[PDB]
């Protein structure tokens, strides 16, 4: 909508008080003028119908636990939006700006959020399993990497090059939750699964195995169930990069570990420059040894650890 950027404050999932760009125009809208062609937040009032109402608000501040899920939605895909821009100088999804649009109050009791190709959908969960997605920045920043995925290497949502477009999204999410610096970890979804449980998550990278995820080839799922294991077999590559990050020791191979802004810079050239919409894992290991020769040298550590990462967890 037409109208004057302004700034309104509100709670998040967490309770947590944050600031948000709105838009006036009559209501103050979810509606961010300040990154690139905006950023569009939506209540879909608990049906499936998308993307639903531009969220509007009387008064330009969201403190109503309704309100809570929106203001996550907004905020974190606006800091989505900034570690894509300043660190790897990518504008929006599509590289070109394009608008950023997300629904909350998806359907009722959903414990899931996705990207639906067009747009960012949150369930406020059950209460039971999560509670409203959008409280969680990986969760988020995971989402909106669907769409830089889909925009860019376009890797097929099944078998391996789905495992790695999931394993993408938990990398990238991880980052970000990093880039907040608020408490960053490399665990997925913590700050909304599970309310009655502490100390737990969806998806582990440092240790996949702590959920029954495989954190090596051998133990690859080969059956048809989740897309042929996309959200399974994707922690295989999330420990790779873990351990490419981190270092450490795994089945007997030990890795140098590089830091999480080499980690980016290399996965992100993969992604961007030499993955495709079939890469299989091998296709992954040699994309990220061609990106890290391509930005630190065939004889670099950056190089030599990428190669002892893959070792470790068996793709060759
Ligand atoms: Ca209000
Ligand atoms: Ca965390
Ligand atoms: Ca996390
Ligand atoms: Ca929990």
């Amino acid at each position: 909508i037409t109208g004057t950027s302004t700034v309104g404050v509100g709670r998040g999932v967490l309770g947590d008080q944050k600031n948000i760009n709105t838009t006036y125009s009559t209501y103050y809208y979810l509606q961010d003028n300040t990154r690139g062609n905006g950023i569009f937040t939506y209540d879909a009032k608990y049906r499936t119908t998308l993307p639903g109402s531009l969220w509007a608000d009387a008064d330009n501040q969201f403190f109503a636990s309704y309100d809570a899920p929106a203001v996550d939605a907004h905020y974190y895909a606006g800091v989505t939006y900034d570690y894509y821009k300043n660190v790897h100088n990518r504008l929006s999804y599509d590289g070109n700006n394009a608008a950023i649009r997300s629904s909350v109050h998806y359907s009722q009791g959903y414990n899931n959020a996705f990207w639906n190709g067009s747009q960012m959908v949150y369930g406020d969960g059950d209460g039971q399993t999560f509670i409203p997605l959008s409280g969680g920045i990986d969760v988020v920043a995971h989402e909106l990497t669907h769409a830089v995925t889909d925009y860019t290497a376009g890797l097929i949502y099944q078998n391996e090059s789905g495992a790695i477009n999931e394993a993408i999204s938990d990398i990238f999410g991880t980052l970000v939750e990093f880039y907040a610096n608020k408490n960053p970890d490399w665990e997925i979804g913590e700050d909304v699964y599970t309310p009655g449980i502490s100390g737990d998550s969806l998806r582990s990278m440092s240790d996949p195995a702590k959920y029954g995820d495989p954190d090596h080839y051998s133990k690859r799922y080969t059956g048809t169930q989740d897309n042929g294991g996309v959200h399974i077999n994707s922690g295989i590559i999330n420990k790779a990069a873990y351990l490419i990050s981190q270092g450490g020791t795994h089945y007997g191979v030990s890795v140098v570990g590089i830091g999480r802004d080499k980690l980016g810079k290399i996965f992100y050239r993969a992604l961007t420059q030499y993955l495709t919409p079939t890469s299989n894992f091998s296709q992954l290991r040699a994309a990220a040894v061609q990106s890290a020769t391509d930005l630190y040298g065939s004889t670099s550590q950056e190089v030599a650890s990428v190669k002892q990462a893959f070792d470790a967890v068996g793709v060759k």
